[PDB]
């Protein structure tokens, strides 16, 4: 029989519009979203241009409306020169997201003093999430605690990560985080397959004894969440390759197999792809939306996945148990069985809803 779930959220994407669109755009990226069962994607802000100011934030929010075929909030992003700027905008954004480490984005921040200026100016009551990797996650839960407030670590991908986050829980402080489905069903025995360029990912992927850590402290780990990072086949096989994998079609059908195995419970799938995201970053429920998956249908993921246009993927090879039927989203028929079925324009802004508006003290 199937297994009907709530709608699921993914709070890191990257849809790639503006300035991107060979990559992804929003109804490619949402249309991928839907494929896997996804119905509310939180899109990440290193766009060109990056959303990092109200005008840019506002061209993002009409191209969204215009293209989304689920529903979606959009971060601002931390950039060197616009905290304090950002007050008027921010309860409209998914959060402030801060680069901390190289990657694919222009804002990175050089001094820790620009991310304390960030959690100092940032209203207090709204996400701030972090890329922070290995001692960096240290060194942002230094700001998060110096500025009395909560922070959240994307894609943990390192035992040593995992330990020092489960660390900070235990000493009460407010810290969440999340993992992606590459460091937990990936890891250095792929790199061989994969490849220096299609292998190029940050967080990097781990050692086997990385993966290991991150399934055994599962009760650390507050959310699932793709970082889908599109980049097309030649981009990630060039001179100078892109880090990043798509993801968003292969993530649901990853975990169900590992449900399957008994390797975590239904239960704890939902918290961290519902429950959590609905909490951490106060997103608003959809009315008469369920995602219907068939968990015995046995398949092997291919060179591509049908809509996401990087039209490539890592987990080319993987045996998964596990598949999205059907996605109803508020009330109308949104994806069967390889077919998406709402145009490019269904899905809205959460943040617009009344009950998508953060509370907060007047
Ligand atoms: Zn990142
Ligand atoms: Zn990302």
């Amino acid at each position: 029989k199937l297994v009907r779930l709530p709608g699921l959220i993914d709070v890191h994407v990257h849809l790639r519009e503006p300035g991107g669109t060979h990559k992804e755009d929003f109804a490619s990226g949402t249309a991928a979203a839907l494929a896997g069962g996804i119905t509310m994607v939180c899109a990440m802000p290193n766009t060109r241009p990056p959303i990092i100011d109200a005008p840019a934030l506002a061209l993002a929010q009409k191209l969204a409306e215009a293209g989304a075929r689920c529903d979606f909030a959009l971060f601002l992003g931390a950039s060197s020169e616009n905290a304090g700027t950002l007050g008027t905008v921010a309860g409209s954004a998914a959060g402030l997201k801060l680069y901390l480490n190289e990657t694919f984005s222009e804002l990175r921040l050089d001094s820790v003093v620009q991310w304390m200026e960030h959690f100092e100016t940032w209203p207090s009551h709204l996400p701030i999430v972090a890329h922070a990797e290995q001692q960096t996650v240290a060194a942002v839960l230094m700001v998060a605690q110096l500025t009395q407030r909560s922070v959240h670590i994307c894609h943990v991908a390192r035992k040593e990560e995992i330990l020092l986050i489960k660390a900070a829980k235990a000493r009460g402080l407010p810290v969440t985080c999340e993992v992606a489905p590459h460091h937990l069903f990936l890891s250095h025995d792929d790199l061989e397959r994969l490849g220096p360029g299609k292998g190029e990912v940050r967080p990097e992927l781990g050692s086997r004894q990385d993966v290991e850590a991150l399934w055994e402290n599962m009760a650390v780990i507050d959310c699932f969440a793709s970082d889908h990072a599109p980049h097309t086949l030649e981009e990630k096989c060039g001179s100078r390759p892109p880090p990043g994998f798509p993801g968003l079609e292969t993530m649901l059908p990853l975990l169900l197999t590992a449900v399957s195995e008994g390797r975590l419970s239904l239960d704890d799938l939902l918290q961290r792809l519902h429950h959590n995201p609905r909490r951490i970053f106060h997103l608003p429920p959809q009315e008469d939306t369920y995602v219907e998956v068939d968990l015995e249908h046995e398949w092997t993921i291919p060179s591509h996945m049908p809509f996401s246009k990087a039209h490539w993927t890592p987990f080319e090879g993987q045996k998964v148990k596990g598949t999205v039927r059907r996605v109803v989203l508020r009330g109308e028929v949104a994806y069967i069985d390889g077919q998406v079925l709402v145009p490019p324009g269904y899905g809205q802004d959460v943040r617009k809803w009344p009950q998508g508006a953060v509370p907060q003290l007047p």
